[PDB]
Protein backbone atom coordinates (compact mmCIF):
# COMPACT_ATOMS: atom_id res chain seq x y z
CA UNK A 1 0.00 0.00 0.00
CA UNK A 2 1.08 3.21 -1.23
CA UNK A 3 -0.15 5.69 1.68
CA UNK A 4 0.36 3.20 4.16
CA UNK A 5 3.64 3.60 3.58
CA UNK A 6 3.26 7.18 3.54
CA UNK A 7 1.96 6.75 7.17
CA UNK A 8 4.40 4.29 7.95
CA UNK A 9 7.40 6.67 7.18
CA UNK A 10 5.53 9.53 9.53
CA UNK A 11 5.27 6.78 12.27
CA UNK A 12 8.94 5.04 11.81
CA UNK A 13 10.19 8.70 11.14
CA UNK A 14 8.31 9.98 14.24
CA UNK A 15 9.15 7.10 16.54
CA UNK A 16 13.00 7.38 15.86
CA UNK A 17 12.75 11.18 16.02
CA UNK A 18 11.21 10.91 19.43
CA UNK A 19 13.57 9.02 20.30
CA UNK A 20 16.83 10.93 19.63
CA UNK A 21 15.59 13.68 21.54
CA UNK A 22 16.36 12.98 25.26
CA UNK A 23 12.88 13.43 26.94
CA UNK A 24 11.16 11.80 30.00
CA UNK A 25 10.69 8.52 29.45
CA UNK A 26 6.55 8.92 30.30
CA UNK A 27 6.88 11.33 28.07
CA UNK A 28 8.53 9.39 25.09
CA UNK A 29 6.12 6.46 25.93
CA UNK A 30 3.56 9.25 25.11
CA UNK A 31 4.73 10.60 21.72
CA UNK A 32 5.62 6.97 21.01
CA UNK A 33 2.13 5.39 21.38
CA UNK A 34 0.32 8.31 19.97
CA UNK A 35 1.52 8.05 16.73
CA UNK A 36 0.97 4.23 17.49
CA UNK A 37 -2.68 4.87 18.75
CA UNK A 38 -2.59 6.24 14.36
CA UNK A 39 -0.75 3.00 13.35
CA UNK A 40 -3.22 0.31 15.03
CA UNK A 41 -6.26 2.70 13.70
CA UNK A 42 -4.74 2.89 10.11
CA UNK A 43 -4.51 -1.17 10.09
CA UNK A 44 -8.47 -1.38 11.48
CA UNK A 45 -9.22 1.04 8.25
CA UNK A 46 -7.26 -1.51 6.15
CA UNK A 47 -9.17 -4.46 7.51
CA UNK A 48 -12.68 -2.18 7.25
CA UNK A 49 -12.01 -1.39 3.75
CA UNK A 50 -11.37 -4.92 2.77
CA UNK A 51 -14.29 -5.99 4.45
CA UNK A 52 -16.56 -3.58 2.55
CA UNK A 53 -14.48 -4.71 -0.68
CA UNK A 54 -15.27 -8.16 -0.12
CA UNK A 55 -19.01 -7.72 0.08
CA UNK A 56 -21.34 -5.91 -2.62
CA UNK A 57 -20.63 -4.27 -6.13
CA UNK A 58 -22.75 -0.90 -6.15
CA UNK A 59 -21.84 2.77 -4.04
CA UNK A 60 -24.32 2.56 -0.96
CA UNK A 61 -24.35 4.74 2.01
CA UNK A 62 -24.55 1.82 3.71
CA UNK A 63 -21.19 0.66 2.05
CA UNK A 64 -19.24 4.16 1.76
CA UNK A 65 -20.55 5.26 4.89
CA UNK A 66 -18.71 2.37 6.36
CA UNK A 67 -15.43 3.40 4.90
CA UNK A 68 -15.40 7.23 5.13
CA UNK A 69 -15.93 6.60 9.26
CA UNK A 70 -12.69 4.70 9.19
CA UNK A 71 -11.40 7.59 7.35
CA UNK A 72 -12.54 10.12 10.00
CA UNK A 73 -11.41 7.79 12.65
CA UNK A 74 -7.75 8.33 11.69
CA UNK A 75 -8.02 11.26 10.95
CA UNK A 76 -8.91 11.71 14.41
CA UNK A 77 -6.16 9.66 15.57
CA UNK A 78 -3.69 11.72 14.05
CA UNK A 79 -5.27 15.15 14.77
CA UNK A 80 -4.42 13.43 18.91
CA UNK A 81 -0.81 12.93 17.34
CA UNK A 82 -0.37 16.30 16.14
CA UNK A 83 -1.78 17.81 19.56
CA UNK A 84 -0.05 15.69 21.76
CA UNK A 85 3.01 16.43 19.94
CA UNK A 86 2.75 19.89 19.89
CA UNK A 87 1.80 20.10 24.53
CA UNK A 88 4.26 17.58 25.36
CA UNK A 89 6.90 19.60 23.06
CA UNK A 90 5.67 23.10 24.34
CA UNK A 91 6.25 21.96 27.96
CA UNK A 92 9.97 21.38 26.98
CA UNK B 1 1.01 13.68 -4.11
CA UNK B 2 -0.31 16.21 -2.10
CA UNK B 3 -3.66 15.79 -3.80
CA UNK B 4 -4.21 12.54 -1.93
CA UNK B 5 -4.27 14.00 1.40
CA UNK B 6 -6.76 16.75 1.09
CA UNK B 7 -9.05 13.38 -0.75
CA UNK B 8 -8.45 11.56 2.20
CA UNK B 9 -9.58 15.01 4.51
CA UNK B 10 -12.93 15.16 2.76
CA UNK B 11 -13.81 12.08 2.87
CA UNK B 12 -12.98 12.00 6.51
CA UNK B 13 -15.07 15.27 6.73
CA UNK B 14 -17.65 13.70 4.87
CA UNK B 15 -17.80 10.81 7.00
CA UNK B 16 -17.06 12.54 10.44
CA UNK B 17 -20.42 14.71 9.59
CA UNK B 18 -22.39 10.77 8.68
CA UNK B 19 -21.37 10.20 11.66
CA UNK B 20 -22.22 12.76 13.49
CA UNK B 21 -26.27 13.41 11.51
CA UNK B 22 -26.59 9.50 11.14
CA UNK B 23 -26.48 8.85 14.79
CA UNK B 24 -27.81 10.25 18.05
CA UNK B 25 -25.23 8.38 19.94
CA UNK B 26 -22.63 9.65 19.25
CA UNK B 27 -23.44 12.94 19.76
CA UNK B 28 -24.32 12.54 23.52
CA UNK B 29 -20.23 11.23 23.75
CA UNK B 30 -19.63 14.10 21.14
CA UNK B 31 -20.42 16.52 24.19
CA UNK B 32 -19.37 14.55 26.52
CA UNK B 33 -15.77 14.39 24.74
CA UNK B 34 -15.73 18.61 24.28
CA UNK B 35 -17.05 18.82 27.43
CA UNK B 36 -14.56 16.86 29.18
CA UNK B 37 -11.52 18.32 26.93
CA UNK B 38 -12.36 21.72 27.71
CA UNK B 39 -12.82 20.86 31.23
CA UNK B 40 -9.17 19.26 31.34
CA UNK B 41 -7.87 22.23 29.83
CA UNK B 42 -9.65 25.34 31.88
CA UNK B 43 -8.38 23.16 35.24
CA UNK B 44 -4.68 23.99 36.09
CA UNK B 45 -2.76 20.76 35.80
CA UNK B 46 0.58 19.76 34.37
CA UNK B 47 0.93 19.06 30.65
CA UNK B 48 1.31 15.32 30.65
CA UNK B 49 -1.90 15.33 32.83
CA UNK B 50 -3.65 17.45 30.02
CA UNK B 51 -2.14 14.85 27.57
CA UNK B 52 -3.72 11.92 29.63
CA UNK B 53 -7.11 13.37 30.63
CA UNK B 54 -7.66 14.47 26.78
CA UNK B 55 -6.45 11.39 24.97
CA UNK B 56 -8.54 8.93 27.49
CA UNK B 57 -11.54 11.05 26.07
CA UNK B 58 -10.09 10.82 22.52
CA UNK B 59 -9.68 7.31 23.03
CA UNK B 60 -13.43 6.86 23.77
CA UNK B 61 -14.10 8.99 20.51
CA UNK B 62 -11.83 7.03 18.07
CA UNK B 63 -13.60 3.75 19.11
CA UNK B 64 -17.01 5.33 18.86
CA UNK B 65 -16.39 6.07 15.13
CA UNK B 66 -15.26 2.46 14.28
CA UNK B 67 -17.97 1.26 16.23
CA UNK B 68 -19.88 3.76 13.73
CA UNK B 69 -18.22 2.20 10.66
CA UNK B 70 -18.99 -1.68 12.16
CA UNK B 71 -22.55 -0.68 12.31
CA UNK B 72 -22.34 0.92 8.69
CA UNK B 73 -21.32 -2.65 7.34
CA UNK B 74 -23.54 -4.78 9.48
CA UNK B 75 -26.98 -2.33 7.60
CA UNK B 76 -24.85 -3.10 4.48
CA UNK B 77 -25.07 -6.84 5.26
CA UNK B 78 -28.47 -6.84 6.68
CA UNK B 79 -29.63 -5.49 3.67
CA UNK B 80 -28.45 -8.33 1.70
CA UNK B 81 -28.78 -10.92 4.40
CA UNK B 82 -31.77 -11.96 6.13
CA UNK B 83 -31.17 -12.79 9.59
CA UNK B 84 -28.83 -10.91 11.54
CA UNK B 85 -26.32 -12.45 14.41
CA UNK B 86 -25.93 -9.08 15.92
CA UNK B 87 -22.98 -10.35 17.45
CA UNK B 88 -21.16 -7.76 15.92
CA UNK B 89 -22.64 -4.40 17.03
CA UNK B 90 -22.38 -5.78 20.33
CA UNK B 91 -18.65 -6.04 20.75
CA UNK B 92 -18.65 -3.07 19.18
CA UNK B 93 -21.01 -1.19 21.85
CA UNK B 94 -18.74 -3.47 24.54
CA UNK B 95 -15.11 -2.00 22.80
CA UNK B 96 -16.99 1.64 23.59
CA UNK B 97 -18.00 1.23 26.79
CA UNK B 98 -14.33 -0.53 27.67
CA UNK B 99 -12.76 2.80 26.16
CA UNK B 100 -15.23 4.77 28.69
CA UNK B 101 -14.28 2.55 31.45
CA UNK B 102 -10.70 3.49 30.56
CA UNK B 103 -12.35 7.70 30.57
CA UNK B 104 -13.42 7.05 34.29
CA UNK B 105 -10.67 5.25 35.88
CA UNK B 106 -7.97 7.59 34.16
CA UNK B 107 -9.80 10.74 35.24
CA UNK B 108 -10.48 9.31 38.54
CA UNK B 109 -6.99 8.32 39.65
CA UNK B 110 -5.33 11.25 37.99
CA UNK B 111 -7.63 14.19 39.56
CA UNK B 112 -7.31 11.70 42.99
CA UNK B 113 -3.50 12.54 42.56
CA UNK B 114 -3.68 15.87 41.80
CA UNK B 115 -6.90 17.08 44.27
CA UNK C 1 -32.14 7.13 30.81
CA UNK C 2 -32.92 3.42 29.94
CA UNK C 3 -31.42 4.21 26.01
CA UNK C 4 -28.19 4.23 28.23
CA UNK C 5 -28.90 0.71 30.35
CA UNK C 6 -29.46 -1.01 27.06
CA UNK C 7 -26.64 0.35 25.81
CA UNK C 8 -24.96 -1.88 28.64
CA UNK C 9 -26.83 -4.62 28.38
CA UNK C 10 -25.33 -4.81 24.69
CA UNK C 11 -21.84 -4.72 26.21
CA UNK C 12 -22.57 -7.55 28.36
CA UNK C 13 -24.30 -9.82 26.10
CA UNK C 14 -21.61 -8.98 23.65
CA UNK C 15 -18.88 -9.10 26.30
CA UNK C 16 -19.85 -12.86 27.66
CA UNK C 17 -20.54 -13.42 23.91
CA UNK C 18 -16.58 -12.26 22.99
CA UNK C 19 -15.40 -14.45 26.06
CA UNK C 20 -17.08 -17.34 25.62
CA UNK C 21 -17.49 -17.83 21.55
CA UNK C 22 -13.88 -16.80 21.16
CA UNK C 23 -12.00 -19.43 23.49
CA UNK C 24 -8.93 -17.73 22.91
CA UNK C 25 -10.17 -14.22 24.24
CA UNK C 26 -9.51 -15.64 27.79
CA UNK C 27 -6.08 -15.50 27.29
CA UNK C 28 -5.50 -11.92 26.48
CA UNK C 29 -8.29 -11.65 29.28
CA UNK C 30 -5.70 -13.08 32.02
CA UNK C 31 -2.84 -11.02 30.61
CA UNK C 32 -4.51 -7.95 30.92
CA UNK C 33 -6.14 -8.19 34.26
CA UNK C 34 -2.58 -9.78 35.61
CA UNK C 35 -0.95 -6.85 34.11
CA UNK C 36 -3.61 -4.55 35.65
CA UNK C 37 -3.30 -5.85 39.20
CA UNK C 38 0.68 -6.15 39.23
CA UNK C 39 0.40 -2.85 37.76
CA UNK C 40 -1.44 -1.68 40.62
CA UNK C 41 0.80 -3.55 43.18
CA UNK C 42 3.81 -1.46 42.49
CA UNK C 43 3.96 1.58 43.99
CA UNK C 44 4.18 4.32 40.85
CA UNK C 45 3.13 7.69 40.16
CA UNK C 46 -0.10 7.74 39.39
CA UNK C 47 0.31 9.25 35.72
CA UNK C 48 2.47 5.62 34.99
CA UNK C 49 -0.04 4.09 37.09
CA UNK C 50 -2.52 5.53 34.68
CA UNK C 51 0.14 4.10 31.45
CA UNK C 52 0.44 0.89 32.34
CA UNK C 53 -2.98 0.14 32.65
CA UNK C 54 -3.82 2.44 29.30
CA UNK C 55 -1.32 0.41 27.45
CA UNK C 56 -2.71 -3.13 28.57
CA UNK C 57 -6.49 -1.79 28.11
CA UNK C 58 -5.53 -0.23 24.28
CA UNK C 59 -5.06 -4.20 23.79
CA UNK C 60 -7.73 -5.33 25.39
CA UNK C 61 -10.24 -2.71 23.07
CA UNK C 62 -8.54 -3.47 19.78
CA UNK C 63 -9.06 -7.22 20.71
CA UNK C 64 -12.66 -6.70 21.27
CA UNK C 65 -12.65 -4.95 17.81
CA UNK C 66 -10.85 -8.29 16.31
CA UNK C 67 -13.53 -10.38 17.63
CA UNK C 68 -16.15 -7.57 15.77
CA UNK C 69 -14.06 -8.11 12.74
CA UNK C 70 -14.05 -11.61 12.67
CA UNK C 71 -17.94 -11.89 13.30
CA UNK C 72 -18.86 -9.62 10.67
CA UNK C 73 -16.57 -12.18 8.23
CA UNK C 74 -18.52 -15.04 9.94
CA UNK C 75 -21.57 -14.19 8.41
CA UNK C 76 -20.47 -13.33 4.81
CA UNK C 77 -17.61 -16.41 4.29
CA UNK C 78 -20.63 -18.66 5.85
CA UNK C 79 -20.08 -20.83 2.29
CA UNK C 80 -18.42 -18.33 0.85
CA UNK C 81 -14.45 -18.41 -0.60
CA UNK C 82 -12.70 -15.19 0.41
CA UNK C 83 -10.53 -12.71 -1.21
CA UNK C 84 -10.90 -11.13 2.15
CA UNK C 85 -8.87 -13.14 4.76
CA UNK C 86 -6.49 -10.23 4.49
CA UNK C 87 -9.63 -8.79 6.75
CA UNK C 88 -9.15 -10.83 9.79
CA UNK C 89 -5.08 -10.48 9.01
CA UNK C 90 -5.17 -7.04 9.44
CA UNK C 91 -6.98 -7.47 12.91
CA UNK C 92 -4.36 -9.84 13.86
CA UNK C 93 -1.87 -7.37 12.93
CA UNK C 94 -3.62 -4.83 15.20
CA UNK C 95 -3.73 -6.25 17.88
CA UNK C 96 0.30 -7.35 17.37
CA UNK C 97 0.99 -3.69 17.52
CA UNK C 98 -1.27 -3.03 20.59
CA UNK C 99 0.66 -5.62 22.46
CA UNK C 100 4.14 -4.40 21.40
CA UNK C 101 2.54 -0.92 22.11
CA UNK C 102 2.07 -3.21 25.78
CA UNK C 103 5.71 -4.05 25.90
CA UNK C 104 7.57 -1.48 25.03
CA UNK C 105 5.43 1.01 27.67
CA UNK C 106 6.06 -1.24 30.20
CA UNK C 107 10.09 -1.59 29.29
CA UNK C 108 10.28 1.95 29.38
CA UNK C 109 8.35 3.04 31.99
CA UNK C 110 9.88 -0.17 34.34
CA UNK C 111 13.33 1.12 33.04
CA UNK C 112 12.55 4.57 34.35
CA UNK C 113 11.29 3.88 37.63
CA UNK C 114 14.32 1.08 38.47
Amino acid sequence: EAAFRQEGVAVLLAVVIACWLDVDAITRVLLISSVMLVMIVEILNSAIEAVVDRIGSEYHELSGRAKDMGSAAVLIAIIVAVITWCILLWSH
